[PDB]
């Protein structure tokens, strides 16, 4: 039994820009209300309850590169 | 039994920028209310209860790159 | 039985940039309330109640990198 | 049984910028109350109750790099 | 039975930056309030309980690089 | 020229209230955003300009009672 | 020329109340932002610009009674 | 010319209460900004520019009774 | 030229009450900020610029009785 | 000519009050930021800039009565 893994990844990945802007945000508030009882969570839960998150993101560019290798006997 | 692994990564990850902005954030303020009795939570669980987290990431430009190599016998 | 694992990386992650910019921040305050009785957290658990946490995160630039490798018998 | 593990990480990682800039960060005071009666935690538990941490963090460019090797028998 | 184990890093990680700026943390104060009667915290716990923390962390540049080496038998 | 004036008002206004019960005023956030350059105002003039107050009012039984009296020549 | 003014008013405003109940006022917070250049206010003028008074007004009862005589020549 | 002024007013404003309750004023805080160049006021002129001046008011009952007597040639 | 002038004002104005209550005034601190230039105030002027004054007022009862009596040639 | 100026006003004003109650003020504190150049202030002119003071008032019952009696040829 013989196995050769050789992948190769030699691809780029290129953002390029002038300038972005004027970028504004300017939401109004909410109000928000949650009634409950009983939560019970197990084994990788994750959640958000009862929230006003706002997010303002501006990456002056950006990439993601995601890579997996695997080899299962 | 041969296994050979040997995989080549060279693939570059890039981002230009000029200048960003002017950005602005703004928002009203909110409320909220919550309201419950019992919480029980078991084996990696992550929560936010009750949250106004406003928030503002501006980074200069970004990049992930993820790699994984897993060999299971 | 032969293992050989030499796996190769030289990719390289690069950000470049000019100037940022003049960003504001300027959320208006908002409330939080929360009623609860019992909470019982095991293993691993990780939670925010109650909180307004405004976050402003202006890196210039940057970037993440993760690598994984592992072989299990 | 021959077991050989000779990973090569040449990687570079670089951030590079000219100036940031003119960051305001001005947000409004809120208020929190939180109601409860017990809690119990157990094994690696991290909580934040009632708080309002306003964070501003301007790295002056960053990044992270995460890397794992393992191996188990 | 015969494990050599050699991996090899010579990975740099650059941050380089002209000058940052004019930072400006000016917030508001509020007001938070704390009601509880009995807390059993086990093994490894931590948390924040009642708090107003604002934090400006400006780091000229900076870098956090991870690395783990695990052989188990 | 007899001028006789002598009205004579004994009227009665009354309000009666076993009990009112409980009130909640809990409105969320807005934003104003008021732009203008120039403004004149004259003789017996009155304005409110970019307001967000809020107001809660509770009279325990009110009344209002307006009289005029007036004779010229 | 005879002028007899004699008018005579001895009503009566009444206000009873047992009781009123609890009474909450909770807004969030909002923002105003207000720009002008030139105001020009001149002879008995009243004026507010940019304001977040919230106002909690709780009279155990209350009245008011205005009474004009005014006789001219 | 014979004038004869004589109002007679012998009314009554009353107000009575048990007791009020509980009263509670909670809002959260919120931002002002007031921006202008030239400011003109004169004769008897009345102003408030960038408030946040909130008000709790709760008197136990209360009456206002305003008059006037005015005679003129 | 005969000119008489008597009123007669025996009115009373009164307000009773048991008891108030508890009363709580918790608001949140807020965030001011005004630019201007050139201000110009002349003759009888009153003004309030720049102000967080929050105001708990609860008089034990309370009345207003104001009168003007004025004659003139 | 022949001016009789006597009016008479024998009225009372009354307030009374078991008792108040606890009364709690706890505001947080904020922040207010002014600029201005010139300012030109002249002839009877009042005013208040930049202030923070909060006011708790309590008075055990109060009255106020103002009168004016003003005759002119």
């Amino acid at each position: 039994v013989q196995i050769v893994y050789k992948p190769v990844d030699l691809s780029k990945v290129t953002s390029k820009c002038g300038s972005l802007g004027n970028i504004h945000h300017k939401p109004g508030g909410g109000q928000v209300e949650v009634k409950s009882e009983k939560l019970d969570f197990k084994d990788r839960v994750q959640s958000k309850i009862g929230s006003l998150d706002n997010i303002t993101h501006v990456p002056g560019g950006g990439n993601k590169k995601i890579e997996t290798h695997k080899l299962t006997f």
